[PDB]
C-alpha cells in the first residue's frame, strides 16, 4: 500500500479523530516507516506511529525454510506535555515541555511457512485480546486477575 | 476482576469462537496470568494467552506500570501415515506464530491517557497498512 | 518516478498478468529497489524484481570525467517451489523448499559523458535484442547459431 | 536457426534501422556468436552484438541433475567514436579512437530442470521489465524510485 | 508530501524556468533528498538541489530538528576547438557556485516560530545589503 | 552600502515589521556585521541578524586564480522567552528567561572567477528554493518527501 494518512479515534467522551500524516521512512532503518499526529501544542508533544516489516533474505534452492521468520512491529508514542504557567505576559507565551510518555509496542512473529489463515488468525485474535474486559481492567484500571 | 473464560473470534470464512479457559498464574512470575484454548489436537498445540500487570512498589518520576498481552498459536504437525519404523511419532509442533504487546504507562498518566493509548494502539493494529504488513507481507513505499 | 506496482505478462497460452508490489529499497544497499509477485504458493517462492541505479559521486571542479560511469542493473528471479511427495522417514511433510531458480540479470554501463540519445539507443536496442528470433531460440529452445 | 542479419531499430526521432551482419563465432570461445553493425564512421566504432549459449555436458546414467544449469548471455556494445579537433603538438590528426562505450549485458540462468514454460516466462517477463516506465526513468533520465 | 518537480526561475534578463526533476533519496543518508536540473550540456554540469530533514528519535530539552537546503550550480567548460593531441577532453567542471542553508529548530518551538524563522531568513537573503554582498561583493561600513 | 536599518516582515496573520538596527561589527571578526531587533521584552529575547563577507587575499602577478573563493554568510537568531509567572506582585515584575532559540544559517560559496550572472543566479535561485512548497512543508509542517 502507499503511504497515506492513518486516522485513529480518541478515547474521549466524544471521541476525537487524530490524523497521523506520514513523515516517511526511518533515517537509519529502511524497514520502519513513520506517521505523526501534529495536532499537539509543539512537536515535543506530537504523537507518533511506526510500522516495521522485517523479511528474511530470499530462500536458496534446496534450502530448508522451517526456521526463517518474518517480524512486524507496530509502535505508538503519546507524549503528554506540561506548562510552568498558564497565561501570557508582555507577549511571552508559555512554552510547554514533555512531562511523561506513555507508549505501546506490539511485535508479531510470523514464521515464513505460515498460512494466510494463520496470519489472519494471529492478527485478529491478538487485536481482540487487547480489548478484552481483562485487558481493559489491567491497562486502564490497573487491576490484576486474582 | 476475577478470572474467567476469554472468548476470541477466529479469522475463518465463517469465524469460530475460541474459548481460552483460565489456567492460572505463572509459577515463576505472580504478575502474569495464563488462559488456554484446549480445543486443539493434543496439549502441545493448545493456544495460549498471557496477560501481565507489573506495578511498581508502593512509595520517583521514573516509575512506570507495564502491561504485556501475549498470544501464542502453535500449529501441530498432521498425523503421520507412515514412518521408517512403523511407530507414529509423538505430537510435535511445526511452527508457532505469536504476538507480544507491551504498554508502558507512567504512574503520573491519567485514566484518559491510558484509555487513549489502549484504544489507539489496538486500532493501529487494524489499519489497512497493518493488515497489508502482517497478512500480505507488504511494506509502505 | 514514485514506486508503484509493476505488471508484467506471463508466457502462458493465455498470458496471465503478474503484479509486482514494491517491497522497497534493500536495507543492505539503498541503491537497489525491490518489487515482489505474491501470487505464488508460499512466500519462499514469491517472484521478485530488482532495479539498481548507481550514480557516481558528483563531478568536482577541474576533475577529469573520462572514466566516471553510471550503472543500472535490472534483475528478475522466478523461483519454482518444490512440490511435495510422500515423506517416508518421518511421515512429516517438509517445509516449503525452493526447487530451482530461473533468473536473469541485465547490467547497463552508461558512461556519464554519454548523451541522452546514447542512453535511449542502448536501452531500446538491447531490450529489442532480447526479443530476436535468435535470442528466443537460444533461451527457449537451447539452440545456437551456425 | 541459421545465422542471419539482425535488424534493430534506433531510438531517434525517426527511428533508423541498424543491420547487424553476422561476423561469426568467437575464435577464442565457440559458444558465443557475433554480429556487427557496419554503419559507423570507421571499424573501431562499429556496434556489435553477441549471443552466448552454454549448455552443460550431457546428463549421465544415475547422475544427479539438481545443480546442472544452462546459461544464455546477450550483450550489446555501441561504442561512440571520438570526433577529431585540431591537433597542435604534431599537426597530425589522430587515428580513429573510441571515446566511450555504452554497453549492456543480460544473463539468463536457466536450470536444466526447468520447463519450456519456465524459460518462456523468464525471457518474456525480463524483456518486458526492461521496457517499464521505471526502467526507462533509471536508464534514460537517471532517476531512482522512492 | 510526495516528491515532485521543483521549478525555480533564472536570474537572466528574461528569466528562464529551471525544472529540477526528483532524482530520489541519497544512498548514504535517508534523510536527504535530491532533485536535479538536467537541462545542461552533459550530466557532470547538471544543477542540483538537496533538502534534508533530520528529526531526533522519538522519546531532552536539547533535542533539535535540523533542515538543510543546498543548491549547486556547476558551470562546465566550453567545447574545445583545438587540443594538443586532437582529441577533445571529457566534459569537465570549471567552477561551482553553491549555497547551503541550515535551520536549527528546537523541538519545543511552535509552528509560529518556525514560520517566523523561515520567512524572515528567506527575506534576509533578499535585502539590499544581501544583494550588495553576494552579487556586487561589497561589505557594509 | 552603509550600515542602515534592515526591515523584515513577520509571519503573523497580520504581518508585523521587525526593524533590525545595526549594532556594529563583530568584536572578534572584522568581516561580520550585526543588526538587532530590540523590540522584545529584554535583550535576552532580542532577535539578531549577522552578515559576513570573506574575501581572499589579493591576487599575485601570474598567480593562478581558479581556486580562490569568496564566502558570504547570513545568520538569523530568534530566541523565544518564557516567564515563571504572569502578574506583578508588590511592584516586582516577572523577569523572562530564554526558553529555546530557533535559528538559521546560510552560506554562499562563490568562486572568485564567477560571473555577476552566476552570482545573481545562485542568490535568486537559493532564496527561491527556501520558499518552495516542499521547503515550506519541511520547515513549517515538518514533513519529508516520500
Ligand atoms: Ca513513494
Amino acid at each position: 500500500p502507499q503511504a497515506a494518512d492513518i486516522v485513529i479515534a480518541d478515547a474521549q467522551a466524544t471521541p476525537v479523530n487524530h490524523t497521523f500524516v506520514p513523515i516517511g521512512p526511518d533515517p537509519k532503518d529502511a524497514t520502519i516507516y513513520w506517521w505523526e499526529d501534529q495536532s499537539q501544542a509543539s512537536p515535543a508533544g506530537y504523537w507518533r506511529l511506526s510500522m516495521q516489516l522485517v523479511r528474511p533474505a530470499p530462500a536458496k534452492a534446496g534450502q530448508n525454510t522451517n526456521q526463517r521468520m518474518i517480524r512486524v512491529r507496530v509502535s505508538t508514542f503519546e507524549p503528554i506535555l506540561e506548562v510552568a504557567v498558564t497565561a501570557t505576559y508582555s507577549g511571552i507565551a508559555p512554552s510547554p515541555t514533555v512531562s511523561y510518555v506513555p507508549k505501546a509496542f506490539t511485535e508479531f512473529v510470523l514464521p515464513e511457512r505460515a498460512t494466510l489463515d494463520n496470519r489472519k488468525d494471529i492478527r485478529k485474535m491478538h487485536a481482540l485480546a487487547l480489548t478484552t474486559s481483562e485487558a481493559i481492567a489491567m491497562i486502564e484500571s490497573l487491576q490484576f486477575v486474582y
